[PDB]
DNA sequence: AGCACGCTGTGTATATAATAGCTATGGAACGTTCGATTCACCTCCGATGTGTGTTGTACATACATAAAAATATCATAGCTCTTCTGCGCTGTGTTGGTCGTAGAC
């Protein structure tokens, strides 16, 4: 939603419905904010999951403030379940969540009302308190799948060797340079696409393109040459002999190089 | 039902007249646009002229100070002649006694 910015006038109250105001009703609410490994941040982030089914409980011993998480068995059987959120920071300062939804367009002292500001609206989700990190419990029998997951990271090769083509060396060359096999691809072909246009016409007598040639004056006074023969469909050699008469052409005007009805002519 | 087979059309090549129409091409002119180059103005050091602080002077007064000199004041010697003091003398106040008397009670 490109706007101008700077705007006096009020335009965004008859543009956009939407209050432009920042919303902080919600700015009380408490977030974590979490870091995961890749498999919970691969299967947590995916759009063609996450319906808004429940993927977990969170418990919170509170003999040390140890907070574990148990995951529901919905998703794997593979991964582990119990995962420790260790917490690096209890008390995060100067750190928020805001959330940017887009607007409805339907129904010195010195200043300058132009600085090119791009409406959009904002709402504070939250306040970030606590830095959180999901470990992997040792005690899981699973948790091996992970290391050896991980140990999968380093050892599979994401590129492939070079193919080397087994046949005979002469029918790879078959189609190289000179080939009998002409080119039966329509890619770029200009010249099939542009040759293909020709022009046709006869000595149609003068009294009929010279009112042709008024008519064409009439409805603009200036043309050119190859407009008023695509314009009028006859030769060029017929068309020149019935300019020169009626019309000329601009030599140091700012139309020129376009044929224009004579000043004798341009009156009527 | 659809690809193999047969048939036909088209393009290849040869010459050769005819015509109109289309197109490539060279050149000349000119508008458009983009990169290169230079002007005016500003800034910043540098020369300059010019302006001002300092010193000294002139002209012709006023003005504060102050010193040599005439002079009023005074300190003091001289003098002189009027008073103070010591000595000589003497004469009258003093002491004692007697007796009238007079004034206090």
């Amino acid at each position: 939603e490109v706007f101008d910015g700077n705007d006096i006038e009020n335009n965004e109250t008859k543009v956009y419905e939407e209050s432009l105001d920042l919303d902080l009703e919600r700015s009380n609410r408490q977030v974590w904010l979490v870091r995961l490994p890749m498999f919970l941040a691969e299967k947590w982030r995916d759009r063609n999951n996450l319906h808004g089914q429940e993927l977990g409980k969170i418990r919170i011993n509170k003999d040390g403030s140890k907070i574990t998480l148990l995951l529901n068995e919905n998703d794997n059987d593979s991964i582990p379940h119990e995962y420790d959120l260790e917490l690096t920071k209890k008390v995060v300062e100067n750190e928020y969540v805001f959330t940017e939804q887009n607007l409805k367009k339907y129904q010195r002292d010195r200043y300058i009302p132009y600085v090119k500001t791009i409406p959009k609206k904002t709402a504070i989700v939250g306040t970030v308190c606590h830095e959180c990190q999901v470990m992997p419990s040792m005690n899981d029998p699973n948790y091996h799948k992970i290391v050896e997951q991980r140990r999968n990271i380093v050892k599979l090769n994401n590129k492939e060797r070079i193919t080397t083509l087994d046949e005979t060396v002469g029918v790879t060359m078959s189609h190289t340079g000179m080939s009998m096999r002409s080119d039966n691809s329509n890619f770029l072909k200009v010249g099939r696409e542009k040759a293909k246009s020709n022009i046709k016409s006869i000595r149609m007598p003068k009294k009929e393109i010279l009112d042709y040639l008024f008519k064409l004056f009439d409805e603009y006074d200036y043309w050119s040459l190859k407009g008023l023969k695509e314009r009028t469909r006859q030769p060029e050699a017929h068309l020149k002999e019935c300019l020169d008469k009626v019309a000329t052409l601009v030599k140091k005007g700012p139309y020129a190089f376009k044929y224009t009805l004579r000043p004798e002519y341009k009156k009527l």
